[PDB]
RNA sequence: GCCCUUCGGGGCAUUUGGUCAAUUUGAAACGAUACAGAGAAGAUUAGCAUGGCCCCUGCACUAAGGAUGACACGCUACUCAAAGAGACGCUACCAAUU
Protein backbone atom coordinates (compact mmCIF):
# COMPACT_ATOMS: atom_id res chain seq x y z
CA UNK A 1 0.00 0.00 0.00
CA UNK A 2 1.09 3.59 0.61
CA UNK A 3 4.11 4.58 2.65
CA UNK A 4 6.99 4.33 0.18
CA UNK A 5 8.71 7.70 0.07
CA UNK A 6 11.92 6.64 -1.69
CA UNK A 7 11.38 9.25 -4.33
CA UNK A 8 14.90 10.14 -5.50
CA UNK A 9 15.08 7.82 -8.61
CA UNK A 10 11.81 9.08 -10.15
CA UNK A 11 12.66 12.69 -9.26
CA UNK A 12 15.99 12.19 -11.05
CA UNK A 13 14.14 10.94 -14.13
CA UNK A 14 11.99 14.05 -14.33
CA UNK A 15 14.99 16.35 -13.88
CA UNK A 16 16.76 14.75 -16.86
CA UNK A 17 13.57 15.02 -18.90
CA UNK A 18 13.54 18.74 -18.05
CA UNK A 19 17.17 19.00 -19.19
CA UNK A 20 16.18 17.79 -22.61
CA UNK A 21 12.90 19.68 -22.80
CA UNK A 22 14.34 23.16 -22.06
CA UNK A 23 15.94 23.88 -25.49
CA UNK A 24 12.88 22.55 -27.31
CA UNK A 25 10.24 24.43 -25.27
CA UNK A 26 12.23 27.64 -24.95
CA UNK A 27 12.45 27.66 -28.75
CA UNK A 28 8.78 26.75 -29.17
CA UNK A 29 7.54 29.30 -26.61
CA UNK A 30 9.82 31.92 -28.11
CA UNK A 31 8.20 31.34 -31.48
CA UNK A 32 4.75 31.43 -29.88
CA UNK A 33 5.71 34.85 -28.53
CA UNK A 34 7.15 35.91 -31.91
CA UNK A 35 3.79 35.26 -33.52
CA UNK A 36 1.93 36.94 -30.68
CA UNK A 37 4.03 40.09 -30.69
CA UNK A 38 5.04 40.71 -34.29
CA UNK A 39 2.55 38.62 -36.25
CA UNK A 40 2.67 35.65 -38.57
CA UNK A 41 4.80 35.82 -41.75
CA UNK A 42 2.52 33.69 -43.94
CA UNK A 43 4.35 33.06 -47.22
CA UNK A 44 7.87 34.13 -48.19
CA UNK A 45 9.96 31.30 -46.80
CA UNK A 46 9.20 28.83 -49.57
CA UNK A 47 7.12 25.74 -49.01
CA UNK A 48 8.64 22.40 -49.89
CA UNK A 49 7.07 20.11 -52.47
CA UNK A 50 5.32 17.63 -50.20
CA UNK A 51 3.42 14.54 -51.27
CA UNK A 52 0.14 16.41 -51.64
CA UNK A 53 1.85 19.02 -53.82
CA UNK A 54 3.95 16.81 -56.12
C1' G B 1 31.29 62.01 8.35
C1' C B 2 36.02 59.74 8.88
C1' C B 3 41.26 60.02 8.21
C1' C B 4 46.00 62.50 7.64
C1' U B 5 48.79 66.79 8.81
C1' U B 6 54.90 69.65 8.21
C1' C B 7 48.72 72.77 11.91
C1' G B 8 49.58 76.06 6.45
C1' G B 9 46.67 72.23 4.65
C1' G B 10 45.48 67.67 2.20
C1' G B 11 42.61 62.95 1.62
C1' C B 12 38.21 59.18 1.20
C1' A B 13 33.25 59.15 -1.60
C1' U B 14 30.64 61.84 -7.23
C1' U B 15 25.07 63.10 -11.12
C1' U B 16 19.69 58.00 -10.22
C1' G B 17 15.62 57.70 -13.31
C1' G B 18 10.82 53.09 -16.06
C1' U B 19 5.78 59.97 -19.21
C1' C B 20 3.12 60.45 -12.76
C1' A B 21 -0.38 55.82 -8.42
C1' A B 22 -5.48 58.85 -12.18
C1' U B 23 -9.49 53.61 -17.50
C1' U B 24 -14.83 58.96 -20.90
C1' U B 25 -11.28 61.65 -26.09
C1' G B 26 -4.81 57.87 -28.96
C1' A B 27 -7.47 53.06 -30.40
C1' A B 28 -8.92 44.90 -27.13
C1' A B 29 -12.14 41.18 -28.85
C1' C B 30 -16.00 37.75 -28.89
C1' G B 31 -20.77 36.23 -28.04
C1' A B 32 -25.96 37.20 -28.32
C1' U B 33 -29.54 39.52 -31.95
C1' A B 34 -30.77 40.71 -36.87
C1' C B 35 -29.95 38.98 -41.52
C1' A B 36 -28.40 36.26 -45.26
C1' G B 37 -26.03 32.10 -46.80
C1' A B 38 -21.01 26.79 -49.10
C1' G B 39 -16.40 25.60 -55.88
C1' A B 40 -15.62 22.85 -60.85
C1' A B 41 -20.39 24.64 -68.02
C1' G B 42 -27.67 19.10 -65.39
C1' A B 43 -27.50 16.84 -59.99
C1' U B 44 -24.32 15.77 -55.77
C1' U B 45 -19.08 17.05 -54.53
C1' A B 46 -12.59 14.29 -52.94
C1' G B 47 -9.35 17.59 -53.22
C1' C B 48 -4.02 19.89 -54.79
C1' A B 49 -2.41 24.42 -56.25
C1' U B 50 -1.73 29.56 -58.15
C1' G B 51 -0.97 35.58 -56.67
C1' G B 52 -0.55 39.08 -52.27
C1' C B 53 -1.64 46.22 -49.41
C1' C B 54 -6.55 39.04 -46.97
C1' C B 55 -5.27 36.37 -43.18
C1' C B 56 -6.49 32.64 -38.77
C1' U B 57 -4.87 28.01 -35.72
C1' G B 58 -0.07 25.83 -35.23
C1' C B 59 6.87 25.10 -32.73
C1' A B 60 6.68 24.64 -38.09
C1' C B 61 9.68 31.76 -41.07
C1' U B 62 11.36 24.27 -45.08
C1' A B 63 4.26 20.17 -41.49
C1' A B 64 -0.89 20.16 -41.51
C1' G B 65 -5.57 22.38 -41.26
C1' G B 66 -8.90 26.55 -41.68
C1' A B 67 -15.58 25.51 -47.32
C1' U B 68 -10.28 22.64 -52.16
C1' G B 69 -9.51 28.91 -45.78
C1' A B 70 -11.30 32.98 -48.43
C1' C B 71 -10.55 36.44 -52.55
C1' A B 72 -10.89 35.10 -58.43
C1' C B 73 -16.50 35.23 -61.92
C1' G B 74 -16.50 43.12 -63.30
C1' C B 75 -14.79 45.62 -67.29
C1' U B 76 -13.67 45.49 -72.68
C1' A B 77 -12.62 51.72 -79.11
C1' C B 78 -7.22 53.76 -79.32
C1' U B 79 0.70 50.75 -82.65
C1' C B 80 -4.92 50.55 -87.02
C1' A B 81 -6.17 50.71 -92.64
C1' A B 82 -6.15 50.10 -98.01
C1' A B 83 -8.30 49.18 -102.78
C1' G B 84 -12.68 50.33 -106.47
C1' A B 85 -17.67 51.55 -106.99
C1' G B 86 -21.39 54.74 -106.61
C1' A B 87 -23.11 60.19 -104.96
C1' C B 88 -30.01 66.61 -108.89
C1' G B 89 -22.14 65.78 -103.60
C1' C B 90 -20.22 71.61 -104.62
C1' U B 91 -26.60 74.26 -108.78
C1' A B 92 -31.16 75.27 -110.33
C1' C B 93 -36.06 73.54 -110.09
C1' C B 94 -39.22 74.20 -115.73
C1' A B 95 -46.68 76.89 -120.09
C1' A B 96 -54.53 72.95 -121.51
C1' U B 97 -59.58 69.26 -119.57
C1' U B 98 -63.00 70.58 -124.58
Amino acid sequence: GPGCGFWAPSWRVWLFFMRGIIPLLERWLGNLLSRQFEGRHSKGVAKTVTKQRV
